């Protein structure tokens, strides 16, 4: 499998960007939470610290320079994060300071639903991948919050031991979950069973900002101590840890899509790993006119060559990026 662990590393080079936007006004902060697309990739979905959620027409944008959004929405508070759902194109949750979770319709911009259980700060919301009701949230109240799309109230709740950061549904399971904790842990769950975990990940230093699947078998999770890992499902600690980047402060983002993993830095760049090797893989710079990157998405069209993806900064900035 080394030859194969080369050819992956190098099959890019470079990148192009495609498009530039901006997230803003009054030269406020404009940072960028949350990048995600929906369930066909034709529209993708922005969300920050202005309150605003601005959908975009992905085929527009990449054609000409003046970028309108489709469709905009409000929140009463700072927008933490955002999910698009796998089965109902339309169908969009966000997360926010207040502790809400919100249903929308991202192209009317009604909401369905208003979820008002957290008493704290709202970090993480993720659709079930495999049952159309389910959704998951997490916060710094220290608990995960199920919900069902067709019920105002959680149906069942799992109690950290510190503040949940990120919540994320297995792409294998519609019962398998995990989340990153404050207490610097990865934890991964059954929701059929809660008392009880399955496994407890350990190895930062720091909380556990960011966990996405790379696939139902391998988890990679981020924290402020410049590294991310790489964890196998099965194993308490890690196969891998990731290196280049620089993340001592700030929530960065992270995406995977198959066997590739990007995330932000503190140098103001986007870092591209294969998972199968920890060195850096590429860099794009993001211009400045201590910035960072604050989120990315990949274009995860499924049936194709997942080459495109979406990183914003710190100044608001929005790439859309082909790597060559």
């Amino acid at each position: 499998e080394f030859q194969e662990c080369l050819s992956k590393f190098t099959r890019y080079n470079s990148v192009r960007p495609l498009a530039t936007l901006s997230y803003a006004l009054y030269n406020g902060s404009s940072i960028v939470s949350s990048i995600e697309f929906d369930r066909d990739c034709d529209y993708f979905a922005i969300a920050g610290v202005t309150k605003k959620i601005k959908v975009y027409e992905y085929d527009t944008v990449i054609q000409d320079a003046i970028h309108y959004p489709e469709n905009e929405m409000t929140c009463n508070s700072k927008i933490s994060c955002i999910s698009w759902s796998s089965y109902h194109k339309n169908l969009l949750a966000s997360s926010d300071y207040e502790g809400t979770v919100i249903l929308w319709d991202g192209f009317t911009g009604q909401r369905s639903k208003v979820y008002q259980e957290h008493e704290k700060r709202c970090w993480s919301v993720d659709f079930n991948l495999m049952d159309p009701k389910l959704l998951a949230s997490g916060s710094d109240d220290a608990k995960v919050k199920l919900w069902s799309t067709n019920l105002d109230n959680s149906v069942a709740s799992i109690e950290a031991k510190a503040n949940v950061c990120c919540v994320k549904f297995s792409p294998s399971s519609r019962y398998h979950l995990a989340f990153g904790c404050a207490d610097h842990c990865v934890h991964y769950y059954d929701l059929r069973n809660t008392k009880q975990p399955i496994m407890v990940f350990k190895g930062h230093r720091k909380a556990v900002s960011y966990a996405k699947f790379v696939s139902g078998e391998e988890i990679v999770s981020a924290s402020t101590d410049s590294q991310l890992k790489l964890w196998n499902v099965g194993k308490p600690y890690c196969l891998r840890s990731f290196k280049g980047h620089i993340n001592e402060k700030n929530f960065v983002g992270l995406a995977s899509n198959g066997d590739y993993i990007a995330c932000g830095s503190e140098n103001n760049s986007l870092y591209l790993y294969y998972k199968g090797l920890s060195k850096t893989l590429l860099t794009f710079k993001f211009d400045t006119v201590n910035e960072f990157v604050s989120a990315v998405c990949w274009r995860a069209l499924p049936d194709g060559e997942s080459n495109v993806l979406i990183a914003a900064n710190s100044q608001g900035t929005i790439k859309v990026l082909e790597l060559v």
